[PDB]
């Protein structure tokens, strides 16, 4: 797998391999519920559409930057429990991270990393 | 660790603080909380850490 | 890249090695913000002059 969607020409592909499979083996899990205990490799069932969904909610990503609102704030106001459970769900738009105190926000320290790889995922 | 003065240690996420380094992970895996950059919670990340993944899943499969 | 510049006499290569190559590194890094983050081998634009006069002013500071 790791070649196949993973490359190491980049400086950082390494954290890209870690949360990539990361966010796959949680979604094979995701998939297959029955087996007590799963490992990454062992075959079972995941889907290509959910990685990329996840790839590029995360490629997006802001919280909110005041005190007890540390969590990815949506349109909505809403903000979630758990990154994947709803971003493999389906991508979704996030406000403007903006100095403004009303819209105070915080940007992703992962961020901006994921746009070259994910293009090239799309066009292969 | 935190960048906190007088805490030169491992935190963990009750903020608890051990002397030896060497009998806290052997007992037990650790539950750290990881740092943002407020200066209450601002902390350090180890050196250790960000090198060793290939080998440790590796080793983990054989 | 190396050979170029850096030669085998001058006995001060212990640290200025990886002074000169982590000074490329960190200028590239900043010359090209718009990329991630910079290293070595990367046939990124850059300006190595400034590293120049960078190593001049470090070498001044106090």
């Amino acid at each position: 797998l790791e070649q196949i969607f993973i490359e190491s020409n980049e400086h950082n592909s390494h954290n890209q391999i870690s949360q990539f499979r990361h966010a796959v083996v949680r979604n094979k899990c995701k998939h297959n519920p029955t087996l007590t205990n799963l490992s990454f490799d062992t075959p079972v069932y995941f889907s290509i559409d959910e990685v990329v969904t996840y790839l590029e909610n995360m490629n997006n990503e802001v919280i909110g930057k005041l005190a007890g609102e540390g969590k990815p704030k949506l349109a909505n106001e809403t903000l979630v429990s758990d990154r994947d459970e709803l971003y493999f769900d389906a991508v979704q738009s996030f406000i403007v991270a903006s100095q403004a105190a009303a819209t105070k926000a915080s940007n992703g320290p992962f961020n901006g990393e994921f746009d070259r790889m994910i293009l090239r995922l799309h066009t292969r």
